[PDB]
């Protein structure tokens, strides 16, 4: 079928020859047929793929980044595994190898001859330029990195550069005629082994490659001895010392496919079969990870142990990692364009309504705070990881997911409290909020023991009050992991839209975006889920004490709420009792930990300082609060923060997400998550690999 086979993109004749040799041994094994597409440059394949002319190609990390940028939107589906069968690695090292006997060090490359694997490649270009930036004397306001580099080295061979604009950089290249500097193996000194040969042939003084390049080209140690590495501290060392003498560690190459309609599973079915039949140390007629004499790294890096399947949620940015992603980014942006990015705090807004409140806050703040937006909290978390956003306030259940991804609590949302009216809000200890089950008095006979079969309203899936606590307790008493099988129907924003957990959700004013986990969905959040109950859409709602009081007896003023009486409602206790909504202290399901602001540990220090100041202006008793703008007031819609919040308190020290949530709650969620797999959670385990 037009999708029952994978078309592989090749950028050279031998690669094409290898591909056909691969396609041949494949059918004999009966697997998704392999079609081979011919091309002449890496770009051509990237473009070819996104244009549905091909489905797969293995790319270097720096090309993987470039492939994920909007025009193409490609994504890593499988990572090459290196190292050894007992000690595998999914990363490698960028080293600078030089002929033993020379004298120059890292800080003396000026005027030398250079050998690069290719332009935009991890080891051959990205890492070095990063390290060598201080000595380059480059001004983006005058010319591009290439210009600076062309004025640094006297001559080199950086395949792919423009021999017309920057001849200086294609001199040492050995390509024949038009092939000179070609961005493909059509150029001898192209790739890892090419740049190495560029050095071996004494054309250049340095070769920027990876740790294994030497051991792959020179087997007899006697030969190796003639070569050394350049260490960061400006000293040389033997090539087997790369673990100590390296410029940087980078992520392995990856196979990339289309983001949408990419044949992922098909590509992976083939690779997993291919590696199991013709992998390392495996059958020796045809080697998947080997190229004929004089040929190298055809299709896949030579001597790779195999592949690793990449989870659906990790895209190019995530796959590369914060460290590498930052480095690459610093290469494409201005020096101040980056300083600006660091001086400001980028808030992540979830939905159109929160986005609007944020754009407002941004204006009032003076542009110190800026905004980024996502349709879901999970997406905002990913944005913070990629460095697109700095922070946001998360419910306890989300702090577990953000925690499982390395984000940390910074300040906690402090609701005005009766107790401890002794201290000031910013240093006042946090007192959780009570999660409760509310029902309508009229709903006779409905107690905790009779929730089975009823209809339910939940703030959203994965949140404390509306999900973790209720479903946690229901799972323990039910034994089963089937929650969508407990209630006949419900509204739990975030669940499968085609599921019955979304069968009672509204969507926006036009019935659109039904079940979407953001304020656009009528029955989302504390207030949304309460309204779901009030309107008789569900038999029970799972919210917190505060919600009942804030939207009854005319405290909301919103149509559905203005005429609601708190005496019309009751709370379901765990002892099978119903109680007036004034009996919360004795009739709650659990006391949850306050919502809090998270961020990357390396950014936390900054975010906090900016926040404590912001809140001094638009917080409860801020300079311009009533009059110009109030941070914790969103007209009962709880946008960005809860409306009943007085301030954001210091967490006293630097608790981890586990410390903040409490052991009790953490395991509770943990055991419940054992019933379901969360894409972001999977993607995150992989982030630590
Ligand atoms: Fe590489
Ligand atoms: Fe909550």
């Amino acid at each position: 079928a037009p999708r029952k086979n994978v078309r592989w993109c090749t950028i050279s004749q031998p690669e094409w020859l290898k591909c056909h040799r691969w396609q041949w041994r494949m059918k004999k094994l009966g697997a998704p047929s392999i079609t081979c597409v011919r091309r002449a440059s890496v770009l051509e394949c990237i473009r070819a793929i996104t244009e549905k002319k091909a489905d797969a190609v293995t790319l270097d990390g720096g090309m993987v980044f470039e492939a994920g940028r909007d025009p193409y939107k490609l994504r890593p589906v499988a990572a090459e595994i290196y190292g050894t069968k007992e000690s595998p690695q999914t990363h490698y090292y960028a080293v600078a190898v030089v002929k033993k006997g020379s004298n120059f060090q890292l800080d003396q490359l000026q005027g030398r001859n250079s050998c690069h694997t290719g332009l935009g490649r991890s080891a051959g270009w990205n890492i070095p330029m990063g390290i060598l930036r201080p000595y380059l004397s480059w001004t983006e306001s005058l010319e591009p990195l290439q210009g600076a580099v062309a004025k640094f080295f006297s001559a080199s061979c950086v395949p792919c550069v423009d021999r017309q604009a920057y001849p200086n950089l294609c001199q040492l290249c050995k390509g024949e005629g038009e092939n000179q500097c070609a961005c493909s193996p059509r150029e001898p000194y192209f790739g890892y082994s090419g740049a190495f040969k560029c050095l071996q042939d004494g054309a250049g003084d340095v070769a920027f490659v990876k740790e294994t390049t030497v051991f792959e080209n020179l087997p007899e140690k006697a030969d190796r001895d003639q070569y050394e590495l350049l260490c960061l501290n400006n000293t040389r060392a033997p090539v087997d010392a790369f673990k100590e003498c390296h410029l940087a560690q980078v992520p392995s190459h990856a196979v990339v496919a289309r983001s949408v309609d990419g044949k992922e599973d098909l590509i992976w079915k083939l690779l997993s079969k291919a590696q199991e039949k013709f992998g390392k140390n495996k059958s020796g007629s045809f080697q998947l990870f080997g190229s004929p004499p004089g040929q190298r790294d055809l299709l896949f890096k030579d001597s790779a142990l195999g592949f690793l399947r990449i989870p659906s949620k990790v895209d190019s940015a995530l796959y590369l990692g914060s460290r590498y992603l930052t480095a690459l980014k610093n290469l494409r942006e201005t020096a101040e364009e980056v300083q600006a990015r660091r001086a400001r705090v980028v808030w992540c807004a979830v939905g159109p309504e929160e986005q609007k409140k944020c754009q407002q806050w941004s204006q009032q703040s003076g542009q110190i705070v800026t905004c980024a937006t996502a349709s879901t909290t999970d997406d905002c978390i990913a944005l913070v990881l990629k460095g697109e956003a700095d922070a946001l306030s998360l419910d306890g259940g989300y702090i577990y997911t953000a925690g499982k991804c390395g984000l940390v609590p910074v300040l906690a949302e402090n609701r005005k409290s009766s107790k401890h009216s002794s201290l000031d809000c910013v240093l006042r200890p946090t007192e959780g909020y009570l999660a409760v089950a509310v029902v309508k008095k009229a709903n006779e006979g409905l107690t905790w023991n009779s929730l089975k079969g009823k209809k339910s309203c939940h703030t959203a899936v994965d949140r404390t009050a509306g999900w973790n606590i209720p479903m946690g307790l229901i799972a323990n008493q039910t034994g089963s992991c089937a929650f969508d099988e407990f209630f006949s129907q419900s509204c739990a924003p975030g669940a499968d839209p085609k599921s019955r957990l979304c069968a009672l959700c509204a969507g926006d004013d036009q019935g659109l975006d039904k079940c979407v986990p953001n304020s656009k969905e009528k029955y989302y959040g504390y207030t949304g889920a309460f309204r779901c109950l009030a309107e008789d859409v569900g038999d029970v709602a799972f919210v917190k004490n505060d919600t009942v009081w804030e939207n009854t007896n005319g405290e909301s003023t919103a149509d559905w709420a203005k005429n609601l009486n708190r005496e019309d409602f009751r709370l379901l206790c765990l002892d099978g009792t119903r109680k007036p909504v004034t009996e919360a202290q004795s009739c709650h399901l659990a006391v949850a930990p306050n919502h809090a602001v998270v961020s990357l540990s390396e950014r936390a220090a900054h975010v906090e300082q900016v926040l404590l100041h912001q809140q001094a202006l638009f917080g409860e008793n801020g300079k311009n609060c009533p009059d110009k703008f109030c941070l914790f007031k969103s007209e009962t819609k709880n946008l960005l923060f809860n409306d009943n919040t007085e301030c954001l308190a210091k967490l006293g020290g630097r608790p981890t997400y586990e410390e903040y949530l409490g052991t009790e709650y953490v395991t509770a969620i943990a055991n419940l998550k054992k019933c379901s797999t969360s894409p972001l959670l999977e993607a995150c385990a992989f982030l630590t690999r």
